[PDB]
Parts: C-alpha cells; sequence; structure tokens
C-alpha cells in the first residue's frame, strides 16, 4: 500500500519537555529514507504547527486542558486526511496524549477499527480518577463508549467523540496500572495482556490470540498506538516514564512482524522517545534505533530477510 | 491474611561478611511501608540478636557449625512463634543456611508443608559431600528425611529433625550442581526445574507442573526459600555466589504471583542479599529493588494492577 | 567417544584481523583443561600452519580467494584425519569462510551428515550474488549441491565439491538475511529458524523440530558450526559482524545441550571470535567466556549438573 507521515512534536500531555524532539530524533536516523528503501511508498504531511496556548490554567487536577485538546484536534483532522488520501498514518510523536486525536481521526474514515496498544500502562485514567493530572495518562478514557457519561466537560475537548468499543481494543505489555484503572479493566472487560500473560504464554500465542480476538467475527482496519515505554527500558531508556521488566527487543518486533503480516495495519503511533532523558549519547541512539526499528517491522522489514519478486540467481 | 516479618542478619554459613546487612538495606528499601500499603497486616518481630559463639572451630571440613546450629535453632523458635500467631513468617536474611532453622520452624506448626526452592543451586550437600565446607550449602541435606543418616553428630545440630521428604519439594532455577549432589536429585527422585527445564518448557508451565506437583494430592502449606542469586546477576548482582543465565526479573515475579494466587504461601525466605559485593551503589540498590519486588509479588502486588473492592467510578 | 581439536587461526574471509586471535584466546580459557575435567578423551592436533599468499586479488568482487580456499583446503584435510582417527572435530576459528573445509572434511569420511548453522546470518551468498565479496559470507553456497552450477570458477576453490543438499541443513538464529540470500532460502526450501520462529516457538519447540527434521528418517552425524554471533551481542560483543536482537545464553546453551543428548555430534565448529573488538577487556573475556562454555555443553557439560556413575553417599 502507501504510508502518510505525520509529525506531532507535542508535550504538554505531561511534565518532562524534551519529548517533542521526538519527530526530529526519529527523522534523523533517517526513517523516510529506510523505508523507502522498502517497498514503500512515503509521503510525509510534516510536523504540525501546534499553536501555542499561553493561558491554560487546569481543569480541577487536569494541567494544560486547552493545549492538548487542541493539538488532539488538529492532529485528528490531519489523521483523516491521510486516510482519505488511502494511505497508513505514521503519528511520530510526541506524549501519548496525542492518541485521543491520531484515534478519532482514523475513525472518521474506518469507525469499525480495532486498536492495539503497546504500553507499560493503561492510560485509561478518567478527568476523576488521575492522580498525576498529566493528560498522557487519560487518552483512552475520551475514547470509549462504556465511559461517555464519566468524563466531564473539560476544555479543550468539546470536539471528542467516543469512537471505540471496550471490545475493539487489546493492551499488550502492562506492568503498571492503577487502582482506578484497573477497576475499569475489569468492569468493562477490556481484553490485555499484561507482562503476566507474556510470561505465562509467551508472544507468540498472544499474537494469535489478540489478532484472533480483534479479526474473528471479520476483518477490519488496525491501528497501533505504541508507546517506546512498552519495552523494557534496557532498549529504550529515552522515555518519560520508564518501568523495569518490559517487553523485550524481540517480543516488540515479533509484535509490529505479526500486525504487518495480517495486511490490516491501518494507523500507527510511535509515543514517548524523549531524547533529552537519555542518561547518555549512547541511551538516546538506542531508544531511537529501536523506534525506528519496530517501524520499519510495521512496514515489511523481516528478520528472516526480504526479496523482490525476481529470479536472484 | 497477615504477615510476620523477622530479620535474620546472619553470615557464617559462608565467607563473605556483608550478607547479615541484608535485614538492614531491605527495610531501608522501605520495604514494611510497602506492604502495609497493600491490604497487608504486617507484625515485625524484629531483627533476631544472634549470641557470639567466638569459640567454633571446624567439624572436619565444615566451618563455624555451632554459629550456624545455634542461629538456625533460635530462627526455628522465632518462626513457629509467628507462625502459631496465625502469620505468614518472612525471614530476611542472611545467607541460606539459615533455611534449616526456618523450615524447621515452620514444619513445627505445618508439618504438612511443601517446598518449593529458588535458587542457582540444590544447597543440599552433606557435611561428607561438601567441598567448601560452607553450611550455606547444605540446609536441604539437614531437613530431608531420607538423608538421615549420611549426616553426622555435627556441633551445634542435634535439635534438628528432618521435617520433609524427598517428594515435597520442588526445584527452581538450578544452574550450578555439585556432581554429589546430583546424584542426591537422582537417587532420591527430587522434582526440580533447572534452567535447562525452563528454556524448555517457559516459566508458565513450570509453575503449573510445580503447584500441580505439589498441590496435586491435596492443598497444603507452602514455604517458599528465595535465594537472590537464583536470578540473572544482571537483576541481582549484590550477591555472594552468582551464576550467569538465570531467571530473569519477569521470570522472577512470575514464579511468586503464581504462589500467591494459590492462597496457600505459609513461609518465605529472602536469602543472600549482599550489600558489600555490589560493584557500584547502583548494583546495590538494584538488588535490594529487585529482592523487595518479589517479595511484594508474594503478598498480592500483581502487574496488571491491583484495585479495593469498591466502585472507583 | 573423543575429541579431536584443531586450531584455524585464519581471517582472510573479512576484513577486521584481529579474528586469528581465536584459538588463541579460548585455549587461554582453559578449554583443553576444562575439557579434560569432564569425562572427556581430548587431542589437540594443534593450530594449522596457513601459509601467506602475498599475490591473491580479487576474482571480480572476491576478496583473498586463493587465501580463504587453501585454508579451508588444508583445514579440510586435517577434519577428515581426525574423524579418521574416530574423534569428534572441534575447530576453532577463525571467520567462517573456515566451514567451507570443515563440512568438506567431515562429509569426506560421513557423507551423510546433517548440518545445525546458528547464526545471525545465512552466510549463503555467491560469488555473483555477495555484495560485500566477503567470503565469510559465502561458505554455504559452495557446500549445496543445489547451487553447484551457480558458482564460477573462483581461484583456490577447484577441489571443492558439494557435499550438502538444501535438507541436510537447518539454521537457527538468522535475523540479518540479505535479498538475494533469501530467494536462495525460499526457492531451495531450506529448513531455517529465525529469530522470528524463535519468539513465535520457544527454544524448546525449535530444537524439537530441528533435531525432528534432521534426524526423522534415520540417525546421522551432526556438524555444529556455531558462529558466536548467533547469540546476541550483550553476550558476545567481540565479534566483527553483531546484530542485536539475538539468541540469549541460555538459548545457546539450550541448542548445545540439546545437542549433546542426541549423541551424535561429530563436527564442531566455534567461529568468529575477535579479542580485539571487544570494547573493554571485560568485552573479551564475556565472550570468550560464553564461547567456551557453549563448547564444553557440547560435551556434556549440563546445567542440572552432573556426575560419575558412583555412590556418591
Ligand atoms: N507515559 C505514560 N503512559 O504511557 N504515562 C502515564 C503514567 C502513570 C499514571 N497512570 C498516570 O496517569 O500518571
Ligand atoms: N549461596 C549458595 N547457595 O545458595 N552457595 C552454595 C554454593 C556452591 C557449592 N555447591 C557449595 O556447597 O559451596
Ligand atoms: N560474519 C558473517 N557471517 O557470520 N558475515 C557475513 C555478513 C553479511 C552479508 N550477508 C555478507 O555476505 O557480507
Ligand atoms: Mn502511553
Ligand atoms: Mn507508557
Ligand atoms: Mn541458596
Ligand atoms: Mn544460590
Ligand atoms: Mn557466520
Ligand atoms: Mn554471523
Amino acid at each position: 500500500r502507501t504510508i502518510g507521515i505525520i509529525g506531532a512534536p507535542f508535550s504538554k500531555g505531561q511534565p518532562r519537555g524534551g519529548v517533542e524532539e521526538g519527530p526530529t530524533v526519529l527523522r534523523k536516523a533517517g526513517l523516510l529514507e529506510k523505508l523507502k528503501e522498502q517497498e514503500c511508498d512515503v509521503k510525509d504531511y510534516g510536523d504540525l504547527p501546534f499553536a501555542d496556548i499561553p493561558n491554560d490554567s487546569p481543569f480541577q487536577i487536569v494541567k494544560n486542558p486547552r493545549s492538548v485538546g487542541k493539538a488532539s484536534e488538529q492532529l485528528a483532522g490531519k489523521v483523516a486526511e491521510v486516510k482519505k488520501n488511502g494511505r497508513i498514518s505514521l503519528v511520530l510523536g510526541g506524549d501519548h496524549s496525542l492518541a485521543i486525536g491520531s484515534i478519532s481521526g482514523h475513525a472518521r474514515v474506518h469507525p469499525d477499527l480495532g486498536v492495539i496498544w503497546v504500553d507499560a500502562h493503561t492510560d485509561i485514567n478518567t478527568p476523576l480518577t488521575t492522580t498525576s493530572g498529566n493528560l498522557h495518562g487519560q487518552p483512552v478514557s475520551f475514547l470509549l463508549k462504556e465511559l461517555k457519561g464519566k468524563i466531564p466537560d473539560v476544555p479543550g475537548f468539546s470536539w471528542v467523540t467516543p469512537c471505540i468499543s471496550a471490545k475493539d481494543i487489546v493492551y499488550i505489555g502492562l506492568r503498571d496500572v492503577d487502582p482506578g484503572e484497573h477497576y475499569i479493566l475489569k468492569t468493562l472487560g477490556i481484553k490485555y495482556f499484561s507482562m503476566t500473560e507474556v510470561d505465562r504464554l509467551g508472544i507468540g500465542k498472544v499474537m494469535e490470540e489478540t489478532l484472533s480476538y480483534l479479526l474473528g467475527r471479520k476483518k477490519r482496519p488496525i491501528h497501533l498506538s505504541f508507546d517506546v515505554d512498552g519495552l523494557d527500558p534496557s532498549f529504550t531508556p529515552a522515555t518519560g516514564t520508564p518501568v523495569v521488566g518490559g517487553l523485550t527487543y524481540r517480543e516488540g518486533l515479533y509484535i509490529t512482524e505479526e500486525i504487518y503480516k495480517t495486511g490490516l495495519l491501518s494507523g500507527l503511533d510511535i509515543m514517548e522517545v524523549n531524547p533529552s532523558l537519555g542518561k547518555t549519547p549512547e541511551e538516546v541512539t538506542r531508544t531511537v534505533n529501536t523506534a525506528v526499528a519496530i517501524t520499519l517491522a510495521c512496514f515489511g522489514l523481516a528478520r528472516e530477510g526480504n526479496h523482490k519478486p525476481i529470479d536472484y540467481l
């Protein structure tokens, strides 16, 4: 098919600023070239210009609600467009609060989408359950229909419309979930594979079940929101909220290779890469290199190798 | 249920001294608070006062037999008491020679106990098979009934009484077993899962089989003796006898999460943590943090999250 | 049985020179002693004297063809001899181009041999498909019968005779395969387990299938060509072409333990160990120690322990 790259240098969904450099370091890693180097048709819609909102005091506990609501709103429009151009949207973040706009925009063109959320967190806190007030830990609550009604009128998000059901999403990699978040998981019956299930079943069965769970009834567009902190910090240290005991480099590549093979990948998010938090220059390149590898895998790069339909001998 | 914490700052079961600091660094890591932070009822019986035995020459090859026999004897009494108070005994070590007293004391109140021994070693050498003479590598030989008769009259252990059968114990994590020790394993028919079986089956099946092996016939109290060197040294370097190729942080957490879910955990040992052997200050905190994580997992902390029986929305 | 050690200090199959020190650092690690320490009958045929070929300009793109062809030719003779002495040949390399001579020499005495190739690469490029021109990435092409006819008359290799069929070899560990190489894999129907299959099935099933694939029809001599870069570089960094996401120390030991248990190990190669490329002195010892461990495992050393047929009690 074809790809649609869109940079989202946004950080207001959380405290640390370095995350807005994500699009920059990833593009610098030669992402667009590496992709073209494969059988990929790439179109870059550029880095979105996120208007500065000086007047943005908290809503109760929630911080920078207008800036986050605006950035997600803009992204949504940008994603819907690339999708209306028949391309796989690739959002380079940026903090995870942007998923509100990415999945929202994506669902405008494909309302029957299925979401796979690779993360160490569920990011399903509501404005009233959150304790940090950071919006990169609440995106999923704004997207679920079952939750519509537990979400107050938060400045900046009146454009939002819950576009996914509790049963159109699967979490993979969870190892740090808050109490209120766990309650929602169990109460709404969300399908998830915490690190415990990954250890018990193995990443092969997990993927088998995940794809089976979302594509059993029928085939439909797949959206992959990949938070780099889903992988163990020994692979991706340059990120804001790292948690030990995460998915390995291999497991990260396995997940994406399996998604590509479905041929249903429709939208992709690579979030939470923060070059400023790398304890060393090598820690930064280690994070960017791994993030790039996962992305290339999403678009065909296989560990067993690739070859064009021709006779090489 | 409820917990009973007891510190065992003892090192004479082996050469390096730093191990007696175990209770200190673990408590400093905020273990008692973290536990209370969960649905845990914690009672600390304090650090046991281990009397100094100046006159303790070797028995043949065996070193500090009187000091080890005395410390294990005292611990046994302390454990039996906390158990008679209806609490899960948590012994903070200290070298592994203390397991003689811990399992002994535990079996006084619950003679039908089952033991799961996570270690890189089997610690089943006899005074006559040991080559090091260090008692932290012989505890299991003093506890088995099948071996009663191959154990000489060692100064300090005339109070001991073999309280477990060869079929009431399962080893997990073995990767450094002496020749004589292997002979005993095969001769007595002890159930074990070396690193080879873990690689072959996966930690999920291993736990399935372990719990099935010990709880098949009927449900009974479970005693977990956790040696931190069972985990690969990249996770727990601050320990006396580290061996490469050990259990991962994840596998360590998987084992303990599964044990908790049985609801049969009765006694727990966290041994061989030596702050003095950490090549760096980070190596020490890395070891203590991991040791604390395994402990919290033993008492309920789940990677998928936890929540109280209440409506969070 | 018995072992036949032969050092192959050769590097001309690739650019970096340090690799010729392989036999030296491995022997220095006390390999011969550690082996004898087991129930092993060891005979060292010494390090082969590789004649200097000053006049060796490229053949098209292929570099040092005469030196490589000569060294492999000599090795072949040396291996056939040790095999005619009823011993398991152990070739200490040296770059992987030597496998041409090792498998060739081995097949002279045992034409029905089966090959297990642990590597991050397939080393199956032909003189015409290679892009590097380095011969350590083409050995397999000179050995297959299905390919005989796609290989030009390369100076130094007129002594070669394809001795194995596409179905007498299994790859394990692949994660960096060129386009032309992938074409050959799929076209000839070669059985391989890339890192993707290892993640999907687990190393236990992979070995089950590998041994089943090569020994299903009937039992036959097994040749194991072990490239140290098959293992992740966190275990073997001192090597020329390291690739992230490789086999773990444990998986490396699992493969070799399973091969030993077959009792069919006939020939073994330990290649690509380059002491000069270790970023630190510890990186060098880490690589040599792991390489030695894999070797000892090939000859009986088990993680669950070993014991002689005698009563230890
Ligand atoms: N980076 C993330 N998620 O990906 N942060 C969310 C963090 C933790 C916590 N649950 C919160 O809402 O603050
Ligand atoms: N720390 C331990 N075990 O946990 N040490 C025992 C070590 C090795 C050897 N088996 C011995 O008896 O000396
Ligand atoms: N060390 C090895 N293999 O083990 N090098 C081969 C490398 C890469 C590439 N395929 C080539 O032919 O250059
Ligand atoms: Mn996230
Ligand atoms: Mn996260
Ligand atoms: Mn122990
Ligand atoms: Mn141990
Ligand atoms: Mn190779
Ligand atoms: Mn290689």
